[PDB]
């Protein structure tokens, strides 16, 4: 097994999922005098369908908004892209105090959450399950999170949250655009790297928001008030689940700006 602790933590991963020691590896610090602008990346475009919003999932480590994945109704097209990706979730990743919480980082600077919206490329594959492990299978948008103002697009999520406490636990939620999270500007950062967490497969294409979005201190209190056991067991409070940035290893980061 895996989590976010001491005997089973990040540092921990690579004894269970070598991989972890790879070369494409993510998060990462995105050094801005080090990124290389590229004129060949086109805008970002997303079309999402509300209705494709399915259920909340509480996963123990964190928590899960998934999408139906059956057609193109929810779709990522643009950026460093020629195939379509379909939308399949989002989630978040938070720390233990306002101060670190994101995964990526921007010139050594820490924020306190990250929003990642995941898709897979189903211009080439016919499953999440087939392209969740091809270099070119998944794109994910991550939107830094600073801490400040209280969002009120996160208002939906964070309502459904007391009827997914424990681990286990899951709801409808449906009838939500996730596009509504992203921030004003879609300029960006995109680099070659992998799942967050195990099992750790090198085969995400990042975007990068360079505009952060806001959150309030006690919207990010209740990411942290999740349960990570089950119902009836000692309440284990989700205090964090963010990653350590890992070595570039010869990656280029490029910029769409
Ligand atoms: C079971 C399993 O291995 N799963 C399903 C759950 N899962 C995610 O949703 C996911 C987690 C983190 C990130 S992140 N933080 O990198 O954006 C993005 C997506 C991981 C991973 C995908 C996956 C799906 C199907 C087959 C193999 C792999
Ligand atoms: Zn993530």
């Amino acid at each position: 097994d895996w989590g976010y602790d001491d005997k089973n933590g990040p540092e921990q991963w690579s004894k269970l999922y070598p991989i972890a020691n790879g070369n494409n590896q993510s998060p990462v610090d995105i050094k801005t005098s080090e990124t290389k602008h590229d004129t060949s990346l086109k805008p970002i475009s997303v079309s999402y369908n509300p209705a494709t919003a399915k259920e909340i999932i509480n996963v123990g480590h964190s928590f899960h908004v998934n999408f139906e994945d059956n057609d193109n109704r929810s779709v990522l097209k643009g950026g460093p892209f020629s195939d379509s990706y379909r939308l399949f979730q989002f989630h978040f990743h938070w720390g233990s105090t306002n101060e670190h919480g994101s995964e990526h980082t921007v010139d050594g600077v820490k924020y306190s959450a990250e929003l990642h919206v995941a898709h897979w490329n189903s211009a080439k594959y016919s499953s999440l399950a087939e392209a969740a492990s091809k270099a070119d299978g998944l794109a994910v948008i991550g939107v830094l999170m600073k801490v400040g103002e209280a969002n009120p697009k996160l208002q939906k999520v964070l309502d459904a949250l007391q009827a997914i406490k424990t681990k286990g636990k899951r709801a409808p939620f449906t009838n939500f655009d996730p596009s509504t999270l992203l921030p004003s500007s879609l300029d960006f950062w995109t680099y070659p790297g992998s799942l967050t967490h195990p099992p750790l497969y090198e085969s995400v294409t990042w975007i990068i928001c360079k505009e952060s979005i806001s959150v309030s201190s006690e919207q990010l209190a209740q990411f942290r008030s999740l349960l990570s056991n089950v119902e009836g067991d000692n309440a284990v409070p989700m205090q964090h689940n963010n990653r350590p940035t890992q070595p570039l290893k010869g990656r280029t980061v490029r910029a769409s700006f």
